[PDB]
Formats: structure tokens, C-alpha cells, sequence
């Protein structure tokens, strides 16, 4: 009696719907759904996944253990596996052009961050030397980070990591300086990739000095793979020795990430000996058995999904429009006085330069996000502290994703602009100038919580007009 | 081209790419119809899958709950500061004495994280050889490479089983620890069919004054049920997985001591330096933003290994292995350490005379999923000896006992095959009995006839986290 | 003024720093009157510090001889290549199977360029236990504090006594070398009374692919006497000092393998790959300028080296050691393994109810140099439990069997007052004892009247590298 | 046979080995017949030489003074000590403030020695540029292999010359210094011609919290005269050997604050943390006992170093120089950075059109002794296109400024010999001009009558630590 009841009752419990089973998490997703249907999503890093992907991402492939390679596995049963995993590859190869006897990929690793660190493992020694843009001039923490007080990243623990900086004159990457960095610093591996950087990467360059290095060319598109797939910008994997992205941002897949490598021939060397790369191997066996386990079978089934979606006719046409609205929405921007780093932008975001403006970067992001505008403060060159940003990085990606169009973006513009205005007001009334007495002014003075509730308002009324992506506006818990 | 993209975003699967839709439908019906038989296997229930396919998995949310880098994250933080509570709560954790990071994103990288965290590079680890059963993730080198990652950036060395009893050697492993002198002791392992001796390995650690890490990735959902003794009790610091006898999503959890550790000879307390180490190495050391969909998942996870049904359920997983060992035993195998107190058994096939990767094949053949694994005594990690198998997947479909003495009886029909394919094969290659096993129409009318019994049996249990009568594949 | 600068260059140590002169004639006098029983301290010869007391040290020589970086380098190159060819002659090394570097500054540094020519930072090193008998350039860490940089540099573990028998427990070498994986284990000692194993050594080196380096620094005089076996007929590598037994200038030696392998170890490389790397991690890598007047100083110690006077002085090395041994266990003293097979005794004083520091403070006081030393099963590596003694210094002098009975009488004598100077203290600590020997007019006399023995007797031998008659120290 | 080896000990080196006292001497007679002009090549004085040949030499002392670690140290103690007090006397420095280790054997382990003591393995090392006049103890790696053991252990970055001017670009420095972020800077070269501008050195060292290590070995006699001024003004650490212009024995010294460096934002007085970790890395860590004959004759040259004639020959070594270098500057050669501040200059042979090998083979046929160096434009480190040469030798020996005028025409006429069998030198390769220069008669002529000039010149002088009459070769 009980031991019957108890099997039946454990079976129910897995076959339940996740609304019957846990009210309390199925209401936060409902929240969740809400907030992402009334807000102005500008973080250039974000997206909205389609449901294709989330259906593949929340199936049943989550339940099987493949550790090893498409038709190398160690465990039976992977005979569907392996399709997906040979489809996800397949489908990596085709969405950036790429000929599979001169790339391969790796589609097993979590997510973007540990991808870097596998391809170090599998490519260098420890302590050996990595060169990367420095995080406050747009590059990331997977690259190395140091600060005067600590290693912050643990590829500076593992790893000899030394930045390259931008030229602050011209908002670019100094990329004389990187070359003659290099010669006194041999680096190893030298990446070429960022997260907030309007510009695109002069490859070429990059590629002269590591081969004057005898470096790996490592880039890593993760801010930009949705655009090179589309072939709307130039392509790394004309240059690189090897390509790291997340499959998440701007390529709109799940949370995970790709590793490519060249394969084949590099040189005839002066002895008249062929040297084939030597990245296929290392790479591979660096995921696994080096660093992960048991691959993720339904972020990697969702990964094949977006890899198709990646290569049609209308994937192309949002991201010229990502593009197309980055533009406008740069124009808009600058009609209205603002400064832009580096003149303007060559790509899915911009960078605002706050300072002729009179007010900071964290100043503006707090009003900003009252009145839902999602931006993220940004060091901008003059800053006297990494700390104390002067700007706010802004992009295209989410909103465009919903339908929004140029017209939309000089709107968002607009409304960025009265947020700033916002914000001026609130440092004109502040009993001081420290961002304390600044947040005090903003949550008691009752006439600008009023104009912060009016803007609110409007950005609600405006994104609320869209299609939300990836559910129904029809079965939404929250309608108002 | 706008409203040409919005549709594309918002088609079902079916729609977008039906070759992927067909796969998963196939994956269905191999879940459906065969004996699952990985111990490391399970079937999550659908209301983790549906939290897991949400749109938490849009949100950018580095940090942690009320100190993100990013705006937008109050229901992020909801779900993963429910997660954190959730998580304590599921292991019975006074959270004065125990904090929680639930953003490692699976089980290698959680132990990777730790010594991150703990460790400076190239300091030294000990852990359950990977031959005797340990894991990759706890280190790992051959005569003449290193294979995991973790021995080329840390200083590892192995401690072994007795092979006379198949349990650790707790007396060398002790000695050999005087020599190493090692930073961190590792108490888990993959394929160890018997439970720590958790208070002997903290004895070790107290003496070594190293760090005591207990993997219990294998065993959580035991542990969580209270059904078999628990690591908490001993040690510093807890690593798991999310998707083992947990049953939950695919991810990890590191688990730490905090608060006031002792008091010194003078009077002073002293606390414990964990935490702030720990969730700093998993960000901003080593990972960027957390995976919300697999987090929310694991909140619905926790949530239901509080229930009694879960108990129940872990209770049963163990009273099948038993069931199953006790078969196995009787029908003349010989099983590492004589039997098993978890949820795994493994068989060392060598007094039969055939080998692991033979039987596997045959395995795969009648729809049985299990492993070859090295035995104790195997000289060559290619040439495994033994199969590994436990009963999580197919206790979770409702397999009681007697279903696991079935279980048994159609492993045995299937090393028989194996033996009658090696008997018969024109050689003594893998790859001659691959040609055999291809060829002879006697043997393998022999598989079919298991695979379809085998097929018959599974197909009458219920399935988990999808509905028989909507499948694709129905016959 | 610069004919008066060229007068001070030329003019004598007397004459110029009258100060140092008779610091250097007060410890002509200490020679003279003391038993030197310190077992790696000699008396080198007059010819060996006429050498390096020559103008050979004027000279710049970096690299090797025919390959140097300087001009200039004619007779230097004639004192380095008549160096290194006496240095093979002297162990009757086959010169197209051996080579030398005869440029290392000191044992220390000598042991430090082999790990460094051989291994990567990091890789693993086994050695004897300091405790046990070891030497710091082998590594050396306590439960705190890595105090060797061999240490810091590379990852060392020991290896041990049989604590019952006194010997080497290879057995326990051997297994933990399997677990460990050494890429090189020392083979050398500085207070062990017993022969190494050189085979058993091997053997493990041999089955571990491990760099068998034999560290004969204590016993190189035996060995070129031929009066022990030799490490050669084992090792890879051998390093050693100069100025122990083998009764040199203060400097090293490093020994290695050099063409074709052993028929069974010829592969990819059927050349030997010491010879390079080790010259190279000597120079450039290490050092610069070799040190020529020592290079030349050893040239003659190397050329004494090979004279039936010299094997005879060795015989007698060991003679007396032997007799030394047997007149303390007679007198009732413990002796680590039991005896001796070599140049010295390592009494444990357990048995007695005294430590080494407190033994050795009134040796000093009655002009008897030894050291307290460890023993096997003191608690702590401060509290020294015992005294290592040894023969190379005072047969040196010409002291034969009959007076190192005489010796070990008053190493007797002495211990005696010790256990006075404990009985008459009040407290329990070393600082009651102390003052109690400073302070009590009794035993001050007992060591007054020991001390004029001991100059007694160690007066009547000749001084060695300087003559009795121009001492300015006579009384 | 005690009779027959105790006479062997005590017989002068001409009786024992008449091989080694002959090199000796033919290296007394080189000595007086050259001219001496590798600018880290001294003669010392008598009076240092009787000590580091002195009974010194057999004592073991590891430790410290009054803390060994045995006995019989009382007069090695005193010789210890007297060497730190006059070590700190000879450059003025407040023994509350700077102290001092005189045991580490030379200059290259001494900078190990520090490196060990301050950074951890793999931390960052700034140093000049090997090819730039910098030394291999601050680190050097091509793009294949790392040369020095100290790129191997820690991780060196250079900073080089403005190639235009030739001294130090520090506005590089710093901004190299910003994205490197080194843990220690050195201060100090090999080959470079100008004083170091060590306050820029210490604000760089300031601002980015890295120790300020100056290497003053080839300038230490100088700074102790005062005749430049000191690195001690400003450095954290001052490390140099004791064989160049100190004109001391081979050995080194390494100096660092210590006491009181700043008071707090509390109010609480901050410490220098560098005398216990050197002192520490020297013993126990890098070495074992202490060359004590070494360690005597180094307190004799720093007592040397005090007098009114010693100031008067480092003030003749820098006018020397000058003069040295106006005169080749006149006769069409090249330095680099157009002259000299101190004891050396490069000579950059570019626009002669010949290279430092060929013209080094005929300068030691003319008993020049110089050295072939690296210049700042060379391609190949193998083909180095200066030569580099100093006056601290044959000042020494009382050459004045129109001395050095008659080396630098000599110096002429050696390169004009050298273009004539370059000239005369069918092929291009290195090896045909070694055929020509060993073949041609004329040449050869040539080559004879100008070493017979340099000798000439050479013997007039006096010889600095022995009497030209007593030597067995003057002819
Ligand atoms: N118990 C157990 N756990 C496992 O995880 C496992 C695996 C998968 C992980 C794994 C992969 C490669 C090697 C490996 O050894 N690779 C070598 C092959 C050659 C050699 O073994 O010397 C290599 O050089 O790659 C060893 C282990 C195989 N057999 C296993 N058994
Ligand atoms: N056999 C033998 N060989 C030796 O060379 C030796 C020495 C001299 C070298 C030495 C110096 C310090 C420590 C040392 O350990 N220092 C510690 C303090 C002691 C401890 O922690 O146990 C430190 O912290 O410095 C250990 C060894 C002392 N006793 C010895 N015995
Ligand atoms: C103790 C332990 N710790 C960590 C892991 C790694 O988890 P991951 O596969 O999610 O990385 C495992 C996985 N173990 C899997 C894969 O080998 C198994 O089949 O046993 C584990 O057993
Ligand atoms: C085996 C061995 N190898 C190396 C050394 C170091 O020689 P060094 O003191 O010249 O550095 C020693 C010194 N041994 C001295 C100091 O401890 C002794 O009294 O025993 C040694 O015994
Ligand atoms: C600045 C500096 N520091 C250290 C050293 C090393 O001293 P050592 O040769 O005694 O090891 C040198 C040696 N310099 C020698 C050998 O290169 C020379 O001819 O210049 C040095 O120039
Ligand atoms: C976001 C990003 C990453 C890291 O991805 P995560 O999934 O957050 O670990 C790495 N590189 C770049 C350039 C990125 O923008």
C-alpha cells in the first residue's frame, strides 16, 4: 500500500506540470516575462532566445551522459547524441562559411568564459604569456585582469597576462603600441576580441603581429558571432588561428560556446618540412577529459537550432537592421549633443561619452533604470579612476529582436536623453556631490520621482506595443 | 523582413527544424523502451525542463543576488536566492555554519573552482585513483601524460583500494599522506560501490591540516533523502553535481563551512575562510554570467528533494541495488568489494572469461546502457574488465525489486551472447568479434530476441517527463 | 701615491691587516690544539691553498675551455682541462663514458644546477629525510616552512630509515616512489653510517624512469681510494663537494653519463642528454665567471687523490672510524644502525638522559668540534637527541686507531659533566643549564682540566698546511 | 704510512705538482706581458690572496656569527664579522639602517639569492636587456629558450636603450613598467658606458611598488671611493661581487635596508622585510657552509678599500677611461652612447665593417685581452658587432691617460690587421678568416711585430701581487 503509493506519488511528482509542482518559481518566470515585455533592453550583450531553442534547451536530451566524441563516446546509448552533436557541428561550420578540412569546432563547451580558458590549457603552459585588451578599454575578464591590488581573473593566476590599451586621442585600439608591447613581452597567444568596444577589429594587424611573435591568433567574436555569420562585417576567421564565442549575445542561441580551430597545413618551413596546425587535439582533449565532463546534450541540441536559424534570409535581415538601428540611433545621439568614443560606431553598440554633459556614468545608469532602460555604466578614456565611470555603453541586439526599427531607436534616443536630463536635475538639487547624497535626492524629492514615473511610463507604453519573443503576450500571468 | 524574423523567434520546433524535432522524438523512444542502466543517469521531471527551456536564460546577471554588475535582475535574484535557501534546505544545513554557490555549471569545473579558490598553483591534491574509481575532475595522469587538467595546473597524487577487499585503504592512505604532505584531500569517487569513511578521512585532514573536499555528485540524492550517512558532518567543503541521484537539471553546487571554525590556545576566535574565496573564484575567477534557466531548474529540483515521495523514491534506489547485487551474485558474478551499499554495483567480468568493451557491445545491441569500467587489477584503461550499472534511471520509472532481479537475469542473457560471439569469432581482436557479432545470423537473431524482450519490459513503465501517447515513435 | 697604492698590493697580510693576521694565526692555534671530529671538515694541503691563493684568481674565463668568452684564457684553459681529466682519473672513469663540470662553486649550488639542467620547475625530487640523515640541498620543508628552496623550486618528498634497524627501508622507497612518480632521486647522505644501496637505488630509478643523481659528497675520498664501492657503477649523475673527505679546496664536482646508452636504452636518443644540459645550467644558467683558483687548487687535491699515500690515509679513515665505534659501544653510547661502515658514528644519546645540545655546549667548551645532530625518533627536529662524530680531520693528522680510543674516552669524560651541569640545574630548560655551567666553579674546573687534556694530546700531531715553528699562537 | 702523506700535505706546490705551478706561472708571466682590458678583470693585492689561501678554508660554519649551527666558530666569527662591519664602512653606510650578507660565493648567485628571498616563483623581474649591456643573473630568453635559469624560475621582461643616443630611454621603462607590472627592477649592467640615473629608477620603483635592486658589481670600487655617486642613496637592495673594480677576492655581498621604513595611517611603524628573508635564501635555502678563506680576504679588501691611495687609483680609472675613449673617438671608432662616465667603453664596430670575433682573434694573438660584446643594432647574438674594454687592470698596475691613449693606438692598429686577413680572406664564413689569419705569412708578421709592441709596453710596468723577479718565466 504505502511503497505503491509512494512510486505513484514520485512519478506524478515528475510528470507534473512546473506551475502545478512549484507555484512560487513558475510566478518569478511570469515576473520575469513581464519585465522583459515593458522594458528598453539596451545592454549590448543581452538578446531574446527563440522558443526553438528554449523547447531544445528544456527536452529530454538533458538526460544523457556522452562524455567523448561523436561515434568515440566512453558510454552506450548515444546513438541520438551523436546525431545532434554531429549536426550541431555541421551546422557551426556552415553558419560562418568556414571549409571543413581547413576548420573544425568543439560545441561542448559550458559557456563562454571557460571556452578562453580551455583553449589556453590546451595551447599553453602555465605562466606562459597571454596579451589581451585591457578590461576597462572593452575587453573581458576571460582574457585576464589585474588590478594594482589583486589578481581578479584566474587566467592571471594560471597564465602571465599583460593588457593592450586604447589610443585615448582616437577611441581605437593603439595597435603600434600592442606591436611594440609585444616584441619586449613575447607573448604566446594574443587575443583579438571585446566586449564594450564600438569598432571593429583591424585583424589583419593582429595577424602580422603574432605571426612576427610566432603567437596564436586567438579571437573571440562572442559580442559580434550574429554579424559575422550574416556576413554584415568582416569575418576573424579570415585571419585567426583559432575563434571562441558564446552562443548566447549577439548569435541569439543558448547559454554556451563554440571553440573553432584551423586544421591542415600552416607553412612549409626552411627545411622543406610540412607543420600542420596543431590545435584539433589539444583543443578537444582540453574540454574533455583536460577540464569538463559529461557534455550538455540539450544546450548543444538547442545550439544546432540556433545554427540553422543563423543562416536564413530573415536571421540576415535582423542583423543589417541591428546594424541599421545602431546607426541611427548614433545619429540621434549625436544631434543631440552627446559624444560618442571614438567619433561613432562600426557595430551593435555605442559609447557614450558623458562628460561634456556634466554628469557620470553612474549617476545616469541609476535613473536610468528607474524608468526601465537597461544600460550598464562604461569607463571612458579620461577617467581618473576605473571606478568612477564617465560614460554608458548602450546596443541594438534585444530590441531589435522585437521589431524595433530605425524611427524606434530615435525614440529610444529621445528617452535616454530626458533620463539624462533626469539625472542632471537630481546632481542640481543634491545636498552634496558624493553618489550618496545623489541616490538620497533621487528617492525623496517627490517632483522628480514624479518625472522618473512619467518616463517609466512612457518607455513601458512604448515597448509594451511590440511582439514579446519567445512566449505569448495571451498567456501572460502579468497583462498590465 | 521584421515581421518575417518576429515569426521566425516565435515558431515552435516542430516548425523550425524538424530534423532536431525528430532526434529528440528518437530520444524519447530510446528512453522509453530500453534498461538505463548509467548510475550517473537519470530522468529529471518535466517541471525542471520547462524552468530550464525559459526566458531566465536571457538575462545577463554577473555577481551575485543584490551586488550584480547589471540592472534588471530582481527576479534573477528571487530565483537564485530561492535556489541558495532551497539548496541548505535540502541537505538539512544550519545556514550559520554552511553558505551555498549554485552558478558552477557542472561538476568538473565546481572541483576546478575549489582549488582555484583554495589552492595556489601547483599545490598538492590527493584523491581516489580514476582506475580504482575516482574522477577525472579530481586529477589524473598516465606514465606519460597528464590527462586532466587539474594534475597539470595542481600537484596530484593517487590513493588506491585495497584489492584483497575492493574499499579504499584508509591505513596508506593516511601514510602516503604524511610523505605528500597534501593541501586538499578529495572524498568522492564515480564508480566506489561503498559508502566514505568520511570520519576517517577527516582524522587524516585534521593531521595533514588540509582542506577535506567531499564529491558527492554520485550520491546527493541519497544524501539529501537522509537515507545513507552524510559528508556534512566532516567536511570543509562539499562539491555536487545537479543531474546524478539529485535528479535535477545539469549544473553544480559548491557547498562551504562558514562562521566560527574553533578557538585557538590564546582564546581568539578563528573562522572559517571559505566563502568569500570560494564564490570569488567561480566569479569573477573563472566564470561570466550565470546560467538562470539551469538555476531556476534547480530551485524546482531542491524543491522536490524535500518531499517524502523523493525519500521514498531514494529509498527504493537503494533497496533495488541490493536486490540486484544479490541477483548478480547468485547467478556466479563477482562484484568489486563483494556488493554495494549505494546505488551502483560493479561487475568484474573477468572469472566469465570475456571482457567489458565485448559485453558493452552486446549490451548496446538489446537496448541495456551501461558502461565498461576498469576493475581493480585492469593493466591497460582500454582493456576495461568490468561493466558499471545502478538503478537511479529505471527507480525513477517505477522498477521495484523484482524488476531488478529481471534486470539481472537479462544482463546475464546478454554475457552469454557476448560469450558465445568470442567463442565463435575467427580471432581474438575486438574487431573480429565486431565482424562476428555483425555476421552470424544465429547470434544475432539471439540480440534480437533480447532486445525485443528487453524493449517489452521497459516499454510497460511509465515514462518520465513526456507523454507516452503523444510520442512519435509508438511501436 | 700610486707608487704607494702598488706597495700596499704587494705588500703581506702581516704588514697590510694586522687585524685579520691574527685572526687567521688564532685558528692556526685552534687546528692545532683541538679534536676535529666535525666528519665533513679536513685539512686541506699546503699545495692545494698555494693554488688558490694564486693569481688564478685574477682572471675572467666564462664558458669552457677552447669555447670561452673572453681572451686571455690560454693557461686558464690548460688548469681547467688538466682539472677535468684528473677528476675522471681519480674515480678511473672511462672518459667517452663519463664528464665532468668541475666550475660549481659549492655542493649546495652543485645539487641545485642538476635539478635545474634536468628537471622543469616543479617536477618531483625523492631524497633522505633530513632528520634521517639528509642534506638540505636535497629539499627540505617542516609542517610550516619550505626552508630548502630545492623546495620552493621543485616538489620534494623524503624517503626514510627502517627507525628499527638504523638502514635505508628501500622496500619504503620503492613504494613510494610508485605513487609519487620522482623524475630524479638522490642517492647521498650526510649523516648516515652505513654504504648506500646503489643497486636497489637503481633499480627504483630504472622501473620509474627517474634520474638516479648520487650525491657522494661525505664519502668521494673512499670512493677515489677505492676503499668503498663506488657510485658510478650506478648512477646517472654523481655530485660532490671538494673539501670533505676527498680533502680538497672548498668546491664541487658534477659527474655525469655522456655517449651511448645502454643497448636496452637507446630510442628516439641513443646518446646520453646530461652532458649539455648540465654544462648549460652551469653556465649560462647559473653562474658566470668560474672561480680558477679554486679550479686550480683542485686540480692538485685530485692529482693527491690518486697516490698509494692517499688510499692508505683512507684505509686508515676507515680503520679508525671502525675502532672509534666499538670503543663507544663499549663505553655503553647507542649508536644509530649499531656501528659504522664509513668515516662516521652517529651516537643517540637516548639512552643516556641528555641531548645534543647540551653535549655539544660542553664539547666546545673542552675544544672538542662536533655537531648535535637528529636522530631517528627525536619529537622535534630543534631538540636534537644525538652527536655525529667522524675520523676524515684528526687521521688527516696522523691520530690512529689507539687515539680515537683515546678520543672517545674523552667524548666520554665529557658527556659526564653534561649530566653534572644537568643534575646541578635547577630548572629544566636549556637556559638553566647554561647557567648552570657558567656558574658553577666545580664543573668549570671538571671542563678546565678536560680541556687541557684534550689540547694535550691533539699538540703532539703535526699541523697540517703550516708549520708548528712559525706559529705565533705556541702556547 | 701517516709519515709519508703528512709530508704530501705539508710540500710547497712547486714539489707537489710542478704541472700546476707551472700554469701558475706562465699565468704570472701573461699578467705582466698584456695589456689587461676586460673591464671586470682586477689584480688583487697580496695581501687578499695570502688570505683566501690561508687554513680559512676548513672550517664548517653554517649560520651565522654567534648562531651556528656546531662549534669551533669562534675565529671564523670573528673574521665574519669584521667582514659586515668593514663591508658597511666601505660605502658609509648606518648599520642601523643597512645590513649586510657576505657569504654568497658570487655575483650571479647572489642575485638569485634575492630574487628567491623577495618574489615568489614565476614573479616579474624588469631588467636591461642582455644585448643592451645587461647580465645574465637579471634574466635573458630568445624566442626558442629561456638562457638563464632566471627566466626559468621567475619572469623577466627587458627595458632597453634609446638606440639613437645609447643610454637608458626611462620613459619606456616606465611606461613597460605600468603594463608589466614588475615585482622587482634591477639596476645594473654589464656593458653599459653611463651612470644610472637611479632616482628616476626609484620613483618608477615607487609608483609601482616593486623592490629597487642595484647591481653595482662593476662599479662598486667606485662607489665605495666615491668617486660616482651611490646606488645606495636610493636602492631598496644593493647587491655586487667583490672581484672587479673593488678589486677584492672572487665573492660577493649582498646589502638591504632594514629597521624603520615609514609610519602608517595609524600611527604604527612599518619595518623593511628584506634582512631575515635574504639572510634566509643565502642559509638555509641556496647554500651550505660558508667559504671562510673567501670571506677573510674580502674583509681585507674592504679595508683596502678606505685609504686615501684607493680613492686616488678609482679617480685614475675614470680619467683613464676618458681619455681611453677620446682617443678611440679620435682614431674613427664608435661607442656606444659616444663616450664614457665610468671604467668601460663599447666599442661598436658597424662602420668599420668588420665584426667583434674577427677583430677579438687578433687582439688575444696580440696578448689584447678584451672581450667580443653585443651592441645595440646587432641581428644575430651569435655575431656581435662591438668589443668592449675598461681600465681597471692596468690602472692598477699604473697606466695614466697617455697609457690608455697608446692602448687605444694599439687597439688601431690590431683592427687594421684584422681588416687585412678579412680582406685577404677568400670566402665570408668565420672559419676562412681563421685560415687566412693562421696562413699568411704577412699577416702573421704583422701580427707578431704588434704583440711585441703591446708586450713591450706592458712589461715597463710593475706586477701587482708578485715580484717579477722570482717569476720562472721572463722571457
Ligand atoms: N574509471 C574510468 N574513468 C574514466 O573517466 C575513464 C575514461 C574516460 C576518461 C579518460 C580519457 C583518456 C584516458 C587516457 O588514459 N588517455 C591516454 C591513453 C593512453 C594511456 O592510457 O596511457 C592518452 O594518452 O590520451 C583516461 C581516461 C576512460 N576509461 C575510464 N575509466
Ligand atoms: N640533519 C640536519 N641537517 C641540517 O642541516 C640542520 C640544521 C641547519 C639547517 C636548518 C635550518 C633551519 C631549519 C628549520 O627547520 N627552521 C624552522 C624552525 C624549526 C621548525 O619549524 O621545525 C624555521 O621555521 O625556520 C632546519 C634546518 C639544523 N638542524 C639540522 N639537522
Ligand atoms: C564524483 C564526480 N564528480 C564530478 C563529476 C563531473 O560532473 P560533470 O560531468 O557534470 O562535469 C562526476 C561525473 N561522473 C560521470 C562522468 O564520468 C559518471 O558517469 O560517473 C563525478 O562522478
Ligand atoms: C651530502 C651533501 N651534499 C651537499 C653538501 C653541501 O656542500 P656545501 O656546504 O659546500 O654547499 C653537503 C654538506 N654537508 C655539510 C653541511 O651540512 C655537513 O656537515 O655534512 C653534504 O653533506
Ligand atoms: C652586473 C653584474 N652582475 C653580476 C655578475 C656576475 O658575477 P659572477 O661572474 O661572479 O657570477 C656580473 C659579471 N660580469 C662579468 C661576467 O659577465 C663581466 O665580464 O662583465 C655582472 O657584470
Ligand atoms: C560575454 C563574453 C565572454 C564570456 O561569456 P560567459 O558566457 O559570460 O562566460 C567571453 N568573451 C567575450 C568577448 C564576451 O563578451
Amino acid at each position: 500500500s504505502n511503497a505503491e503509493k509512494s512510486r505513484s506519488s514520485w512519478i506524478k511528482q515528475l510528470n507534473a506540470s512546473l506551475d502545478e509542482i512549484d507555484p512560487e518559481v513558475a510566478d518569478i518566470i511570469e515576473l520575469e516575462k513581464a519585465r522583459q515585455w515593458k522594458g528598453f533592453e539596451l545592454i549590448p550583450s543581452e538578446n531574446f532566445t527563440s522558443l526553438s531553442v528554449m523547447q531544445a534547451v528544456g527536452s529530454v536530451m538533458t538526460n544523457k551522459y556522452s562524455e567523448g566524441y561523436p561515434g568515440a563516446r566512453y558510454y552506450g546509448g548515444n546513438e541520438y547524441i551523436d546525431m545532434a552533436e554531429t549536426l550541431c557541428q555541421k551546422r557551426a561550420l556552415e553558419a560562418f562559411q568556414l571549409d571543413p578540412s581547413k576548420w573544425g569546432v568543439n560545441v561542448q563547451s559550458l559557456s563562454g568564459s571557460p571556452a578562453n580558458f580551455q583553449v589556453y590549457t590546451a595551447l599553453l603552459k602555465p605562466h606562459e604569456r597571454i596579451m589581451a585588451l585591457d578590461l576597462p578599454h572593452g575587453g573581458h575578464l576571460s582574457h585576464g585582469y589585474q588590478t594594482d591590488t589583486k589578481k581578479i581573473s584566474a587566467v592571471s593566476i594560471f597564465f602571465e597576462t599583460m593588457p593592450y590599451r586604447l589610443d585615448e586621442n582616437t577611441g581605437y585600439i593603439d595597435y603600434d603600441q600592442l606591436e611594440k608591447s609585444a616584441v619586449l613581452f613575447r607573448p604566446k597567444l594574443i587575443v583579438a576580441g571585446a566586449s564594450a568596444y564600438a569598432r571593429l577589429y583591424d585583424y589583419a594587424r593582429i595577424r602580422k603581429v603574432c605571426n612576427k611573435q610566432k603567437a596564436v591568433m586567438l579571437a573571440d567574436m562572442a559580442h559580434i558571432s550574429g554579424l559575422v555569420a550574416a556576413g554584415v562585417i568582416p569575418s576573424p576567421f579570415e585571419y585567426a588561428d583559432v575563434v571562441t564565442t558564446t552562443t548566447h549575445k549577439s548569435l541569439r542561441g543558448p547559454r554556451g560556446a563554440m571553440i573553432f580551430f584551423r586544421k591542415g597545413l600552416k607553412e612549409i618551413n626552411k627545411q622543406g618540412k610540412e607543420v600542420m596546425y596543431d590545435y584539433e587535439d589539444r583543443i578537444n582533449q582540453a574540454v574533455f577529459p583536460g577540464l569538463q565532463g559529461g557534455p550538455h546534450n540539450h544546450t548543444i541540441t538547442g545550439l544546432a537550432v540556433a545554427l540553422k536559424q543563423a543562416r536564413t534570409p530573415e536571421y540576415k535581415a535582423y542583423q543589417d537592421q541591428v546594424l541599421r538601428n545602431c546607426s541611427k540611433f548614433a545619429e540621434t545621439l549625436l544631434a543631440k549633443g552627446y559624444d560618442l568614443v571614438s567619433g561613432g560606431t562600426d557595430n551593435h553598440l555605442v559609447l557614450v561619452n558623458l562628460k561634456n554633459k556634466g554628469i557620470d556614468g553612474s549617476r545616469v545608469e541609476k535613473v536610468l533604470e528607474l524608468v526601465h532602460i537597461a544600460a550598464n555604466k562604461n569607463t571612458v578614456p579620461g577617467d581618473v579612476s576605473a571606478m568612477v565611470p564617465g560614460g554608458i555603453r548602450m546596443g541594438t541586439p534585444a530590441l531589435t529582436s522585437r521589431g524595433f526599427i530605425e524611427e524606434d531607436f530615435a525614440k529610444v534616443a529621445e528617452y535616454f536623453d530626458l533620463a539624462v536630463k533626469i539625472a542632471l536635475k537630481i546632481k542640481a538639487e543634491s545636498q552634496g556631490t558624493k553618489l550618496k547624497d545623489f541616490v538620497a535626492t533621487m528617492q525623496s524629492n517627490e517632483k522628480l520621482q514624479s518625472e522618473m514615473s512619467k518616463l517609466r511610463e512612457m518607455v513601458e507604453e512604448y515597448a509594451k506595443q511590440f511582439p514579446t519573443i519567445g512566449f505569448e503576450k495571451e498567456t501572460m500571468r502579468y497583462k498590465e
